[PDB]
């Protein structure tokens, strides 16, 4: 299971055996058993990483896709899904990255996620919102749209006992969800 970080400062390597990380550079991690060094990718590069560099140096990210996707960072959504950040993850509070996604109306991410094994479409979130909810709010008709091709269900209620469809703030969203 990868382990994401972000660095705060600027490593820069003594050996050709270690990764020169930028501040702000994403780092993923998947075994650190070791004491001293662990394995480590950065920019597309496999290298080791001092382990106190890491934990004195880089702040681990929980939800590093569900991020990527809420920001509209398609390059870094890319990456996390590259590093087998799994794209049904869920957050705290029960959303998955395609939610965020369509919350920010980021039409390029949610083309991505749909590029992925068996997306799931109809997850409810803590408030028992869907993607589909959050896009009928955004108000993006072809977002409404790309997620109903794909499968999003039209039926489920959230909390608030309202379907995708009570959510729509436009005609638009309204007559593809009606």
């Amino acid at each position: 299971q990868v382990k994401v970080f972000r660095a705060l400062y600027t490593f820069e390597p003594r050996t050709p055996d270690e990764l020169y990380i930028e501040e702000g550079d994403i780092i993923y991690i998947t075994d650190m058993s070791d004491t001293n060094w662990w394995k480590g990718t950065s920019k597309g590069r496999t290298g080791l990483i001092p382990s106190n560099y890491v934990a004195e140096q880089a702040e681990s990210i929980d939800n590093p896709l569900h991020e990527a996707a809420k920001r509209g960072n398609l390059s870094w959504l890319r990456e996390c899904l590259d590093n087998r950040v799994g794209v049904n993850g869920l957050d705290k509070a029960g959303s998955t990255a395609l939610y965020w996604a369509c919350h920010g109306g980021h039409k390029d991410i949610v083309e991505m996620l749909f590029t992925q094994p068996n997306i799931e479409l109809n997850q409810q979130n803590k408030l028992g919102d869907t993607a589909l909810h959050a896009a009928a709010w955004k108000g993006y008709a072809d977002i409404v749209q790309l997620l109903l091709a794909k499968g999003a269900r039209t039926d489920l209620r959230n909390i608030e006992k309202k379907l995708a469809f009570d959510m729509a703030t436009n005609a638009a969203c309204a007559s593809l969800l009606k």
